[PDB]
C-alpha cells in the first residue's frame, strides 16, 4: 500500500518533529483517512462509510471551494493536535483558507506495534533494494564510461592516421603540381625566345 | 561515521526485535553502541575488554575471524539453515544471550545494561537519518539512471559516427585520387601542348 511521510509540529514543543507517516486510501472523492501520532502511542484506523455523501453538498456551495483544497491539501498546516482535548481537530488559520476540512473519527485501534513493525519493514526493504540498484548502476555507469573512453581512443587513433595519410598525399601532390607548374614556365619561357 | 539498522525478527514472537545503531571504525574489539527497548523504555550500555580472551583462547582463534562474524552478524543477513536463538529471558529478570551449536553450550559475550534517559530524541534522529539517507539513495540511483542512459545514447552515437568515418574514409581517399588523377592528366596535356608548340620552328 501507498504511505508517505508527513511529519506534524506540536506547539507545546515546535523543535520536536514528529515524523508521522500517514496511511490513507483510495480517492478522496470516496472517503479519505488520515493517521495520527504522538511518540508514545500508535493509532491507525480507517473510517467507514456513510459520513461523505450527507455532509459534501448539504450546504449549497460550490463543488471547487471543497475538491480543490482537498486535492492541494496533500499534493505549512498548523496541526493543533492538543492532548488536553485528546481529538484530532486543528484550526486552518492560514492565509485566504479559512474552512473546516474533514469530519475525523480519531484513530483508534488495538494493536499499535503492527504498523510501526510494517512501516520499519518497508523501510528496511526499500533501503536494501536502493543500494543494490545504486551498486548496479555504479557498475554500468562505468563499464560505459570505459566503453565511450576506449571507443573515443580508437576513433582518435584512426582519425589521426588517415589525416595524417591525407597530409602526406596532399603534400606529394602539391610538390608534383608545383614541378609541373615550373616546367609549364620552363617551356613557356623557352617558346618565347624561340 | 554512518548509521545503520538492521531488523532480527524470531519467527516465534515479532514483538521485540533489535535495534543496533552502532558507531564503529576499522575493528571491533571495545566499547561500542548498542541499544534494546520494547517502546517505551530503552536499556543501552557498553563492554570494555573484560571478557574477550577466552573466545581466541578455548577455541584457539584469532582475530578477524570474531571480526568478520560479527561484521556479518550484527549488519543485515540471516540464514535459513542456520536458526538463530535469541533468547530474552523477560521471566527470569536475568539478560545473557547463548549460540547453541553441537549440542554444547559456549560462550559469545557478555552486555550489561544502563537505562538511558532519552530514548526518544535517539529514535527520532535514527528514524530521520534513515530517512534521510533513504533520500540520498535514491537521489543517486535516479542521477546513475540519468548518467547510464547517457552514455548509453553517447555510445549509440560515436558508434554509428564511427561506422560512418570508417565507410566514407575510403570515398573519399578515391575522390582525393581521382581528383588527383585527373590534374596530373591536364597538367600532361598541357606538357603535350607545350610539346606541340615548341616542335614547330
Amino acid at each position: 500500500m501507498e504511505r508517505k511521510i508527513s511529519r506534524i509540529h506540536l506547539v507545546s514543543e515546535p523543535s520536536i518533529t514528529h515524523f508521522l507517516q500517514v496511511s490513507w486510501e483510495k480517492t478522496l472523492e470516496s472517503g479519505f483517512v488520515i493517521t495520527l501520532t504522538d511518540g508514545h502511542s500508535a493509532w491507525t484506523g480507517t473510517v467507514s462509510e456513510s459520513e461523505i455523501s450527507q455532509e459534501a453538498d448539504d450546504m449549497a456551495m460550490e463543488k471547487g471551494k471543497y475538491v480543490g483544497e482537498l486535492r492541494k491539501a496533500l499534493l505549512v498546516y498548523t496541526f493543533n493536535f492538543s492532548k488536553e482535548s485528546c481529538y484530532f481537530f486543528f484550526e486552518k488559520n492560514l492565509k485566504d483558507v479559512s474552512f473546516r476540512l474533514g469530519s475525523f473519527n480519531l484513530e483508534k485501534v488495538e494493536n499499535p506495534a503492527e504498523v510501526i513493525r510494517e512501516l520499519i519493514c518497508y523501510c528496511l526493504d526499500t533501503i536494501a533494494e536502493n543500494q543494490a540498484k545504486n551498486e548496479h548502476l555504479q557498475k554500468e555507469n562505468e563499464r560505459l564510461l570505459r566503453d565511450w573512453n576506449d571507443v573515443q581512443g580508437r576513433f582518435e587513433k584512426c582519425v589521426s592516421a588517415k589525416e595524417a595519410l591525407e597530409t602526406d598525399l596532399y603534400k606529394r601532390f602539391i610538390l608534383v603540381l608545383n614541378e609541373k607548374k615550373t616546367k609549364i614556365r620552363s617551356l613557356h619561357n623557352k617558346l618565347l625566345n624561340a
